């Protein structure tokens, strides 16, 4: 189910959303 992946994805949620924002801003240099 989604609950099993939701647990591990919970902590990664803020990491993925936070990295994507800083990744797009920095990618502007490329």
């Amino acid at each position: 189910v989604k609950g099993r992946i939701d647990a591990p994805d919970f902590p990664s949620s803020p990491a993925i959303l936070g990295k994507a924002a800083t990744d797009v801003v920095a990618a502007w240099k490329s």
